[PDB]
């Protein structure tokens, strides 16, 4: 831990994870103030309302804060499944007096498909810029370096974690299946080996090269020990930060991990495409059963979700909403992030 | 910390796991001798040759050991679901010059169906009786604690934790989706919640009473010291201790686990009629694709896998065998028994 807070500039271990629709300027900046790593996910937007964002965490904290990017294959567009997938979702729309949007949008480009976020990086250089689903071309990644930025890629198996060496990564973040949110593996239609976090971890630290930061199912001090007894350098831990008031968890959310159906998580394709890990509800069924079209690429399916979402929550329904979450969901503490930042530090020092 | 140590009598917070087909009593003993606990597995035997096995245990130590049975829900015999099964499996058979069995046998008598197991623990008292797949009723715990049997049943999820709570049981062994062989799970057609180690543990010794015995996964000292940081008072080991000369793993089955094999698991409910984590081979399929029948009841699947096994050895074939293997397969070390724990205990110490 030692090295890793001296390559990142930090105090403590402890990364706040990038949760695109959770974390927010605020949320990193308590983060980053309190002593740890603080995050936001700026996917999803254009370069110059990431600037707008990354400058937003400026202005709340002068520490070290990780931006991140989703860096997957650029979704192939399908019309022809992409209308099966909306026609099947009809009713559902329906039951809300609405009808699917007519069309589905690449709403996420990947790093690999839009040439104007690099440049922006290099010009705001964050401490630290993450990737998720994939590692960026070694050139790229090189570039970020030759200006200040540490890069940090997440793998979900050894053999993805070779590829994150190949890039030339700072730091490989080791997303054990206990971890809420999307799995950030590379090539899912390869299928997906699920390794555990106390696997997964030790097979990185023991067979491996770079620093490994440990993610998945870790809330309190305890796991970052254990994590640590494991070889991990430091911990990114995500649900825990959920509910925290500078997210922007919305109520439904709150209270969902807050009660009873955080006893119990669930992994779904059919919410954005690719498998997460979440509170299950009715965007959670099998695309395997019978009747059911095949599913269209990632993002677009997410963008059909996002439609049903909106109906839904037009009408004071949430049975819909992506409530992501890990396998420690119930060890969910709801505190100020700096406070709970501070409460990890003393558990980790026992 | 002394929690689990002090219940059993013994030195080290060690369990060599039971493992049907792979531990013997010499393992049992070695594993016992220096200082851990050692076990067996009798299910599939008749009582008398049970008792046997506890007593060439006892003639190889005179420390505390673990007589493990399965507690799953008992098999329900289906002629037709199974002559369905083994017409499926028939053009394998023919692959050897081979016929399917006529029929399928109960071949794993559930605790719960043999009446003349509990009699015979009662008399041959071992230190400790666990048991998998479920937990006895708690008259029966309560009677074979009642001369003195410390009482471990196995659990994946806080849910079934609750279940051995309420049977009054000892200690939980907290199985996570890292662990090798067939899951602990108790209703797998409720589905699998999967959770991998590090989330498990943690939740049973966080918000649970009884002492946590963590298995999955863990494979040297640092393992170990992960668990106890979780919380665990103790491990059960089950991968790390199939190379042993003292196991009964073939000489396939150890090559397997050596080599490159060792880089991949998957589980599939194929070969036994139950989820089990191994080395893949032909006995993995999905059990859901099209044109794949019903599975017939756990333990009659399995059943007509050692036919499938059989008529494949014969032809010098290996690919249908069972090699359980945990997600720390990589990490393996082929070492004597008690030479493996001491090696274990100065890993533990650091
Ligand atoms: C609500 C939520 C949103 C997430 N969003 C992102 C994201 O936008 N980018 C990313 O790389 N990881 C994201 N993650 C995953 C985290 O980086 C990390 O793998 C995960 O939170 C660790 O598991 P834990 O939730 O048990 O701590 C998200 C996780 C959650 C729960
Ligand atoms: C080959 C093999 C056989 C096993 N047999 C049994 C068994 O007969 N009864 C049981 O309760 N657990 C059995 N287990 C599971 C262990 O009790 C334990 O859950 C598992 O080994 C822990 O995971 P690990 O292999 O990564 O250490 C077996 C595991 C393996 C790998």
């Amino acid at each position: 831990t030692d090295r890793f807070t001296r390559l990142l500039g930090i105090q403590q271990p402890i990364i706040q994870a990038p949760m695109l629709g959770v974390s927010t300027p605020a949320l990193a900046a308590a983060v980053s103030n309190a002593g740890g790593l603080g995050s936001i996910a700026i996917t999803g937007s254009a370069a110059e309302k990431g600037r707008a964002l990354i400058r937003e965490v400026r202005g709340l904290t002068d520490k070290p804060f990780n931006v991140n990017l989703f860096c997957h294959r650029p979704g192939q567009a399908d019309p022809a499944r992409e209308r099966a997938w909306l026609d099947y979702l009809k009713p559902l729309f329906a039951e809300f007096g609405a009808e699917p949007p007519v069309r589905l949008k690449n709403i996420y480009l990947s790093f690999l498909e839009d040439p104007t976020l690099l440049p922006m990086l290099l010009e705001e250089r964050p401490a630290a810029v993450s990737f998720h689903f994939g590692a960026p071309p070694r050139d790229q990644v090189r570039a970020l370096q030759a200006v200040g930025i540490r890069v940090l890629v997440c793998a979900t198996t050894p053999e993805e974690a070779a590829l994150v060496e190949a890039a030339g990564a700072d730091a490989v973040v080791a997303q054990g299946i206990e971890a809420g949110g999307c799995r950030g593996v590379f090539e899912p239609e390869r299928g997906d080996a699920a390794i555990g976090t106390l696997a997964l971890v030790r097979l990185l630290a023991a067979r491996g090269s770079l620093p490994v930061v440990a993610a998945g199912g870790i809330m309190d001090g305890r796991g970052i020990r254990a994590a640590l007894e494991l070889g991990a350098s430091a911990v990114q831990m995500g649900t825990a930060f959920v509910l925290c008031p500078e997210s922007s968890a919305n109520a439904a959310y709150r209270e969902a991990l807050k009660g009873p159906r955080a006893a119990r998580t669930a992994l779904t394709v059919t919410m954005s495409g690719r498998s997460a890990r979440g509170l299950p509800n009715r965007m959670f069924f099998d695309a395997a059963a019978p009747g059911v079209p095949p599913l269209p690429d990632y993002p677009f399916v997410y963008d059909a979700t996002k439609a049903l979402q909106t109906a839904a929550l037009a009408r004071g329904n949430h049975d819909f909403a992506a409530q992501w979450a890990g396998q420690g969901a119930a060890l969910a503490r709801e505190l100020p992030a700096a406070e709970l930042l501070r409460t990890l530090v003393e558990e980790l020092r026992g």
